[PDB]
């Protein structure tokens, strides 16, 4: 943020993520998005 920056809204929705994102994964980028996923979501569980 210098001397505010001009740029377009059409930037990941994370405050630590530069990247271009996109709607179908809520407006965060793929990495994001995937990474969002509950870390140990195998098919067994006890
Ligand atoms: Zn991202």
């Amino acid at each position: 943020g210098s001397s505010g920056s001009s740029g377009p809204k059409q930037r990941c929705r994370a405050p630590a993520c530069d990247h271009f994102g996109n709607a179908k994964c809520n407006g965060y980028c793929n990495e994001c998005f995937q990474f969002k996923q509950m870390y140990g979501s195998g098919p067994s569980s006890g």
